[PDB]
C-alpha cells in the first residue's frame, strides 16, 4: 500500500505545516502537524477544556463507531518550546492520503497549553519519530508509520515541504519526479528516539565549505534551523547589521538585508538553503527588524534540522531494519 497527502503552510512565514488526516467512522477530518521529532498522535477533542479551544476542529470519539476507549491509558507530553498537552487515549481508524491504519492510538487532549490554543490552524500532532518516545502510560503505543509500515510497498515515508507553498508527505514509495540529481543516504542513530544523523559540514553564501561533524535531528515539527553557536555566528556575520538580541531571544537582522544562502553537507552531497528561506519577517507588526531562521542550539542540547533546512530538500525517512535518512536537492 501507499499514501500521499498534501501538506500546507499554516501562514505566510511557513511557521508550521498542516496535513489533513481522517479519523474515525464516519471520517472526522483534522489538520495535523506531522512531526518527525515526536511520537504521539494527539488531537483537540470533545474532551478538551472549553476555554482551551479557540477555533480548532475537534475529534469527537462518541460519534465514531470504531472508536474504543483504551482503559486506564493516559498521555502527557512537553515539546521543545515549553508547550504541552495531555489527556486520555482511544483506538480508532486513521487514514492519511489513502493509507489506512486500524486500531491506531488516537490521544484525545483534555488539556493543551496556551500556544496550542492560540494556533487555530493546528488540530493536533501526528508523530513520526520512533515509537520508543511515545508517552502513553501505562502501556506505550505505536506511531502511525510504525503501524503502517509492514503493509507499505516500501517501509519509508518522504517529506517534501514547500517554501511559501504546498508540499507532500508520501508513505510507502519514493516519487522519483520530486527531486533533482540523486538521493544521498546517511546513517541514523535511533538511540534517543529521533531521526538523528551527522551532517558533514556547512558553507555560508558563496564561501568555502567547512568540513565538520554536526550531529542533529531531522525534525519537521520544528520551524527553524538550530545549529552550534560557532556556525550561527559565522552565518549572521555575513549579514550587515544582524545581531543576537537578548530581549527578542536570538538573531535578528534589518528587514532590508539580502540574506546569503546556507549550505549543509549530507555525506559528499550539498543541500543549499536559499537566503530568503531564512527570513521570518518583522519581529512585531510594522517593525523593520526581522527574525532570523538560523539560530543557536546552545540552549537546546542538540542541533535541529527543522523546516528551514528540510524544505530545501526532498527527504526520505527510511524505516528499514536499519533506518537511514536520504536527502536530495529539488
Ligand atoms: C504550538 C506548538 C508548539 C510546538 C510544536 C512542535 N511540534 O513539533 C515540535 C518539535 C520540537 C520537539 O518537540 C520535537 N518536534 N514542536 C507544535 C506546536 F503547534
Amino acid at each position: 500500500s501507499t499514501g500521499s497527502a498534501t501538506t500546507t503552510p499554516i501562514d505566510s512565514l511557513d511557521d508550521a505545516y498542516i496535513t489533513p488526516v481522517q479519523i474515525g467512522t464516519p471520517a472526522q477530518t483534522l489538520n495535523l502537524d506531522f512531526d518527525t521529532g515526536s511520537s504521539d498522535l494527539w488531537v483537540f477533542s470533545s474532551e478538551t477544556t472549553a476555554s482551551e479551544v479557540d477555533g480548532q476542529t475537534i475529534y469527537t470519539p462518541s460519534k465514531s463507531t470504531t472508536a474504543k476507549l483504551l482503559s486506564g491509558a493516559t498521555w502527557s507530553i512537553s515539546y521543545g518550546d515549553g508547550s504541552s498537552s495531555s489527556g486520555d487515549v482511544y483506538t480508532d481508524t486513521v487514514s492519511v492520503g489513502g493509507l489506512t491504519v486500524t486500531g491506531q492510538a488516537v490521544e484525545s487532549a483534555k488539556k493543551v497549553s496556551s500556544s496550542f490554543t492560540e494556533d487555530s490552524t493546528i488540530d493536533g500532532l501526528l508523530g513520526l519519530a520512533f515509537s520508543t518516545l511515545n508517552t502513553v502510560s501505562p502501556t506505550q503505543q505505536k506511531t502511525f508509520f510504525d503501524n503502517a509500515k509492514a503493509s507499505l510497498d516500501s517501509p519509508v515515508f518522504t517529506a517534501d515541504l514547500g517554501y511559501h507553498a504546498p508540499g507532500t508527505y508520501n508513505f510507502g514509495f519514493i516519487d522519483t519526479t520530486a527531486y533533482t540529481g540523486s538521493i544521498t543516504y546517511t546513517a541514523v542513530s535511533t538511540k534517543q528516539g529521533f531521526w538523528e544523523w551527522t551532517s558533514t559540514g556547512y558553507a555560508v553564501g558563496s564561501g568555502t565549505f567547512k568540513s565538520t561533524s554536526i550531529d542533529g535531528i531531522a525534525d519537521t515539527g520544528t520551524t527553524l534551523l538550530y545549529l552550534p553557536a560557532t556556525v550561527v555566528s559565522a552565518y549572521w556575520a555575513q549579514v550587515s547589521g544582524a545581531k543576537s538580541s537578548s530581549s527578542v531571544g536570538g538573531y535578528v537582522f534589518p528587514c532590508s538585508a539580502t540574506l546569503p544562502s546556507f549550505t549543509f553537507g549530507v555525506g559528499s552531497a550539498r543541500i543549499v538553503i536559499p537566503g530568503d528561506y531564512i527570513d521570518f519577517g518583522p519581529i512585531s507588526t510594522g517593525s523593520s527588524s526581522c527574525f532570523g531562521g538560523i539560530q543557536s542550539s546552545a540552549g537546546i542540547g542538540i542541533n535541529i534540522f527543522g523546516d528551514v533546512a528540510l524544505k530545501a530538500a526532498f527527504v526520505v525517512f527510511n524505516g528499514a531494519t536499519t533506518p537511514t535518512l536520504g536527502f536530495a536537492s529539488k
